[PDB]
């Protein structure tokens, strides 16, 4: 796919809001994912033992990885589709080292959309959500293409 400039503007406008509090958004999204899809937590040797949401919120390690992840994602979105270079090292580590199936990338996409809808209802109307979903779909399509090339495809 290819997003229009109008669609990228909707994505980047809400993302600017997200950037006012990177750690907080990173925390909310990861917790959303872990509660919605508990199996995903089993991929993190460092977070695997966290039993409750209270423990997840208190984990400094979890908050740090949330910032690392959001920062990587923000760098990709800001490329407005020209993210080939950024996708390479990311697809290799997640396919070969972490072994994250494509199914899981869909789970986190839903979590991101849920949190943005919760914290920014005014800047995340129907048009803005469709634009963000289009951006994430584009990301997943390219990542899956890289997975194939790397010999994985999960
Ligand atoms: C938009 C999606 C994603 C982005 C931008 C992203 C980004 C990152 C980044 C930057 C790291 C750091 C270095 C590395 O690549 O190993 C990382 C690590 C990791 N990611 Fe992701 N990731 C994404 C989705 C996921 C998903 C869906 C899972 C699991 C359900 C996952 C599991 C992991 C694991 C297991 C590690 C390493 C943790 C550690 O031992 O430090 N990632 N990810």
């Amino acid at each position: 796919m290819v997003l229009s400039e109008g669609e990228w503007q909707l994505v980047l406008h809400v993302w600017a809001k997200v950037e006012a509090d990177v750690a907080g958004h990173g925390q909310d999204i990861l917790i959303r994912l872990f509660k919605s899809h508990p199996e995903t937590l089993e991929k993190f040797d460092r977070f695997k033992h966290l039993k409750t949401e209270a423990e997840m919120k208190a984990s400094e390690d979890l908050k740090k990885h949330g910032v690392t992840f959001l920062t990587a994602l923000g760098a990709i979105l800001k490329k407005k589709g020209h993210h080939e270079a950024e996708l390479k090292p990311l697809a290799q580590s997640h396919a070969t080292k972490h072994k994250i199936p494509i199914k899981y990338l869909e789970f986190i996409s839903e979590a991101i959309i849920h949190v943005l809808h919760s914290r920014h209802p005014g800047n995340f109307g129907a048009d803005a959500q469709g634009a963000m979903n289009k951006a994430l779909e584009l990301f997943r399509k390219d990542i899956a293409a890289k997975y194939k090339e790397l010999g994985y495809q999960g």
